[PDB]
């Protein structure tokens, strides 16, 4: 569905996340090849410890549908989802969420743990993982560095 | 520290809940026996999936500390929190949780998934279990039941 479109966008936002100096993690949820929710990670400044992209973007298409499910979606976000996101994802009942680079020692999507298809949860998350993942990754390393 | 006394309190949050027909849930943060966070359960009347009594306890707890990181509080809340609030939980720091009932299905406590003590989280939250156990589970029951 030319998802680099779609994550070239979440880039966008990461990198508002980024002059923020947060974190720069970025998110969009789409319905029908349509944004109904954009999100940041931005913890510090809001003083959220719950104030991830995925979080923002999930609640900002709560309020589009006038619904807390979020049926046939797909949330792009620059980092694999942990799991307070991953949780989140499951109860919004999305479609899909399609990832950047992988977030090896706390991602909740396959890294750390894979909440997404774990075999109690109500609902299934399709994943699919390194969509401009050398851009995402690069975003983060230089954070860090910094 | 009187543990019934704060889910007493939460209990009352959970009836709020009730009355706004959402599954009835409600957390209180406490930090140096002051309460510094509310919340109860409206992801329906919301609009907002993420929109859990924990969820909204963290985010307040956040404002009142000017802070993201809530270290050393404790959350009490009327049922086991699920896998988003237990990641939640994990990423504000908290000292500890106290829960009424646990959700045999879907509880992210030692229920379905133990996230709060999983191997590779950077903080361990305590847990403590039961706390005015039959009054939370009769609040449930009753909801379900109509
Ligand atoms: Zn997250
Ligand atoms: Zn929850």
């Amino acid at each position: 569905l030319d998802h680099e479109y779609w994550m070239r966008h979440a880039l966008t936002l990461a990198k508002r996340a980024w002059d923020e100096r947060e974190v720069p993690v970025g998110a969009v949820l789409v319905h029908n090849h349509r944004v109904i929710g954009e999100g940041w990670n931005r913890p510090i400044g809001r003083h959220d410890p719950t104030a991830h992209a995925e979080i923002m973007a999930l609640r900002q298409g709560g309020l589009v549908l006038q619904n807390y499910r979020l049926l046939d979606t797909t949330l792009y976000v620059t980092l694999e989802p942990c799991v307070m996101c991953a949780g989140a994802m499951v109860h919004s009942r999305i479609g899909r969420v399609v990832f950047g680079a992988r977030d090896a020692k706390t991602g909740a999507a396959g890294s750390l743990i894979d909440v997404l298809h774990h075999p109690g949860m109500n609902h299934r998350v399709e994943i699919i993982e390194g969509v401009l993942r050398d851009e995402c990754a690069t975003l983060l390393s230089d954070f860090f560095r910094m």
